């Protein structure tokens, strides 16, 4: 029975630690995968962690990773929530060095982009068989979220980004059934830069927030219906989201410049013109995590905002970060669960190691209290190597 | 189909051997995470070892040790019962330095407790999604049972602790459904202590004979009805449960001071006004491990009583100990199987390594006799290190 | 439903290979269990091998082998047939350094020895949770087949020892239904020997080759009906099963002592007069297998019988050996499929290394035709031990 | 309820990637069987990739290799597509060193061949039990597809070869229908050579593209009906299939035999007089390898072809390809969908090691368009040996 999304994001005051892997501190011995953006998803049954791999374990010669990000050897593969990724464990998905996921509570569907720079195809495949392919159409880098999709009656959505990594891209939105493509729809976007986008199904509609890494602070974001009709903008808060980014000052909608002219993969859950805003501790590193909630602040532009609960340490590593949800199909609430994962990213290009991999953590919604604290990776590095 | 638990604990004689992981010994060279308090739970369909690990594995030198009892590394997680915990064959149930767990007939109950000591906070998932949270009331270490909590027609139970782990502390029972806590009660204990509650269901009721690190040789215990109308006291027998404890000479209802600065998780079966007391051999250490049958030392205090099975000879290590339970509608049986297991502890303080973790051993009630005999660990140490 | 073990044998020409785990070859490197007796038994939708383990893995400092036998960490598990047997995939069973298991049609029924030589209770379990205990009788070794054991319209069945190795012992018959013992023989069999027999089911009734282990170079046998009234007698066929053995002279239908006054686990499939003996090719060492048809000699004194299958060249090490049945509930078969499994001995005492190992073989019944061949152990030994 | 083969291939464009298990990659430090010939065959729910192992693990001793191809220790096991053949993650499937297997929409039918030179059997299984035999018929190196068999209409068909492998062999074609020989055929074919057949339902008959170690650069084929009435030939086009082989030049529907007296598995696909040909990019190694679809080309000589698909470089190597095939059963297609898997073999011959093992990558049909690429082993040889 496919997954309704006409529901609202239920109502929280904080985040309830629900999963970490401490894949690398079991790595150093154990058989674990060295992963990349370890974003989960779940179904109307389970949440699953999907994950790319350069298909090396750690502690061994080959996760090297002098490799180019996009390697033939990328590939998409998910392991049941808070386990380490080890070949033992992990179920194979796609080929990719870019992808997405997610369930219409009936299959699931995984988009895994391979193939060369100037050609990169996506593969989309439901319930592990092939339903349909999309092509470059800029020939410069076709890539996607890294992060899961969001699905709504019985449809889900995606948003691709094809051209370069700074200036103007190109960017569309894909809807499909049954892994197939049935609508897209490029957005009139100038001046805007869209990558990796985080979304997710909010009374029948997505909303992304995504990253700028042309020459923006704050994250853009794009909402739209079942139809593809969309609107575009950026977070206005002065709580800049992207790292990296400057000394939170006062924002506006559109690309803040000061600093932003690179990134990482973030998300942020919007509340009537309130904001959850998650982000690094450090302006420059990513380094720490933190939650923000600034109301009236996906609207307006401050520096001020009402809570803030911490997740990892300035003093520890943190990486990519990325919003999943949880449907009532699954939990039996009223409403749509917000949750969210951290990749916690180890070795190079900050540690002295010839590898980079990350562990996961991750939080949900919750209408009781929390408590912040730190949630690290934990491995020693340098490793046997 | 929901665990009724109206029948009686069944009539037994003696405890026959129902499993040892012989982890340790098998993380030699395995993928053995290095654990703690693996306590068993069982379901209306199969049972599962549960325990937390510090998400490191034997031989690996992130098994270091050293770390704080309370990390945020620290994560409960569960396989099947005499299967050596590894990360290919454990599923991830939540993160926590502190847990119980349980099952309604229906779905699995996890209560995780994470965070600062002064402000902890516990996680309750039913079938892996979070429904409720608890926070310190005290602010000083909330933790709990460190084994199985106990349901009973729709309604599981457990028992925390927040406070000194010295003098006073605050000691709350509660109630919930569907991993939701609908009641709560504060005992009104002076001059007790309790921690690392073992209880169990009995014919509608709940029973937990737990630790007294504060001021007991001897150990505490609470009972209550399913609205939280409840009983207290102590195993009066002179045959002292805790460890450390002085030799057994005269006991008491009430916190024998004598040795009793200290302690051990165990537990204990009240059968009318008798006791199953299960003990280390030792009066020092946390060594060997023997059942004793003194009937009528419950309410009595004597030295006496009519049978004691040795089950972990005082020449080898033990460690902590709790009760778990089988239902009829597990069984098939007409009344609750009582069970335990053991921990028995390698490494440090007691022995000259670097890590310090546990095999478990289980036993079950049954009728038809046993023996006594000794089934320890088995592991040589130290390790490679 | 119920297992019909109504059937008879299906007439067969010769055995085809079933399985072969590589376990020693694979343990070299892979996380495999040092083991022992690896019987294979099926129900009614798969078949899966169980095997005692010390609780060590090979190349391991615990697999030191110089334990006894009969120690507190041998434990009785499962794995599916072909698999090598590792922590990672092997389901834990019963504490057990001696043992048996069968399924019913319903369930599976385990039984496994342990505790100390004077007084070994065997505990019974139906669908992992304990059903039965059985005690020594004569305090002296409680025994049982080390094989799979024959179920019939419902109810189990067993033989066990209890008494010395060499003269006289007791042996009992045990019949048993969803775990529980229901009925009980002792046999009647002076200067009998009974041990590690290896049942099967033909025609609603059971029949078992064993091995006297006292002073018998061919094997003894006991047949039951579903009431326990019984047979019992010696393969009188010259072609000796046991080994030791002297060469194949003439037999006799009583303990030939010429040179059997030890042995090792065996079986033999008996068709009317006539017999499929399985045993190894020396008649000093437990080295090479091989299945000989002698018609009419299970009655009858000869040294000729019409055909010899090589299954491992007396050049490799064999060891114990034993059958398993399929039953037409599981094959669609209208009779039940005669099978046997070879447990192919590596390590102590023939070999220079510190532990002692066993890979398994298996083959099964068949109207077409098979071949001879040697499928031998296949790894190098010493290992990095 | 079983598969109906009674549609037709679906009409394709290119190819999409669908898999690749890193093996080699990730054996260097996990424990991944040493394999050979990983074929890939769905049922109407999953895909899972078939393999023969030396029964020895990467950077074991075992894996030496020196080992003759045909060894009592090969055997066919499976795992899911996309995973690294390892103890854990595989399941047992026969003791074989030759082998096929195709599931009939009911359950699996395996078919592993063992035994001497001189007299091998091939063992068939219809769910893991066995169900017929077939023994050599010329003594001379029994041997099958080595790739996924046929099924249509509830009845699989493999094809097998007696006799030398140069000059003439005996070729029969087997219907069998669960797992039971119903009907074989050998085929009438003077001066044919085939070997390692890759078979594929169309409109309910079966097409096979072999292999011709004899006298041929281009690839035998042999197609029937269900009642074993066929017809023979080889691929007319120029463009040369086999590996060794010629420049492509002018082909010939007999034998090629220049530079065609030696061989490797292939496959084709066949769509009116056209040809999808798979084949090795270099012509004396098995390196690079690419798709390429030559319009009227199974009936015509040409050169010319019309699309050429990279997938694995001229500088990387290859090794057995094969083809298998999607059902409308597990697709929902009306149509069955054409996939082909590639073996990347690494060590020896080709490389300085002590070992032989492949990787895999798997491709399917599809109407979308794709992009040529290179996804190549990825491997460091050598290994730590
Ligand atoms: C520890 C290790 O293997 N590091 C090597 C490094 O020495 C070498 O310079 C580099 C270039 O290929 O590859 C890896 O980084
Ligand atoms: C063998 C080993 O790795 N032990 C180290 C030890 O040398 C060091 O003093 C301690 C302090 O962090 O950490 C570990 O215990
Ligand atoms: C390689 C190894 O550790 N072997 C030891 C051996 O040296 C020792 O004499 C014996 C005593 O228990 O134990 C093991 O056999
Ligand atoms: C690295 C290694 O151990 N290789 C050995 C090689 O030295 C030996 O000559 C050969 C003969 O069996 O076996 C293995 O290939
Ligand atoms: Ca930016
Ligand atoms: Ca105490
Ligand atoms: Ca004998
Ligand atoms: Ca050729």
């Amino acid at each position: 029975v496919k997954l309704a999304g006409n529901s609202s994001l239920c109502p929280i005051n904080g985040w309830a630690v629900y999963s970490k892997d401490n894949s690398i501190r079991i790595g150093s011995k154990g058989d674990v995968f060295v992963i990349r953006e370890p974003f989960i998803s779940c179904s109307h049954l389970e949440c699953r962690t999907f994950f790319l791999t350069q298909g090396a374990l750690l502690n061994d010669k080959h996760s090297n990773g002098t490799v180019k990000d996009r390697s033939p050897h990328r590939t998409l593969m998910s392991c049941p929530v808070g386990e380490a990724p080890s070949p033992y464990n992990s179920r194979f998905e796609s080929v990719a060095w870019s992808a997405s996921a997610c369930h219409d509570g009936t299959s699931w569907l995984t988009i895994g982009i391979s193939g060369p720079d100037n050609g990169a195809v996506a593969v989309l495949k439901y319930n592990g068989i092939i339903t349909d392919t999309i092509k470059s159409w800029r020939n410069n880098i076709l890539r996607t979220q890294e992060s899961e999709c969001a699905c709504v009656n019985g449809s889900c959505f995606t948003v691709m980004t094809d051209g370069p990594s700074n200036g103007q891209a190109s960017y569309k939105i894909f809807k499909m059934e049954k892994g197939k493509v049935v609508k897209s729809v490029e957005l009139d976007a100038p001046n805007y830069h869209y990558e990796e986008c985080s979304c997710y199904p909010n009374a029948g509609e997505i909303t992304c927030v995504c990253r700028d890494n042309w020459h923006g602070s704050n994250r853009p974001w794009v909402s739209f219906n079942q139809n593809l009709e969309y609107q575009i903008g950026y977070i206005c808060s002065g709580v800049f989201g992207d790292n990296p980014r400057p000394n939170d000052g006062t924002g506006s909608c559109g690309p803040v410049s000061s600093n932003g002219a690179y990134g990482v993969k973030g998300f942020s859950f919007k509340y009537g013109n309130g904001v959850w805003i998650g982000r690094t501790k450090s302006t420059n590193s990513r380094s720490g995590f933190e939650m923000i909630w600034d109301p009236n602040g996906w609207t307006e532009t401050d520096s001020s905002f009402s809570v803030k609960q911490d997740i990892v340490a300035i003093t520890d590593w943190s990486g990519y970060s990325g919003s999943f949800v949880q449907h009532p199909e699954l939990t039996g609430l009223d409403c749509i669960r917000p949750c969210f994962w951290v990749e916690l990213i180890r070795g190079r290009p900050k540690e002295s190691t010839i590898w980079t991999s990350g562990s996961s953590i991750s939080f949900c919604g919750v209408n009781s209290d929390t408590v912040g604290w730190s949630w690290p990776d934990g491995a020693e590095l340098p490793f046997t190597i």
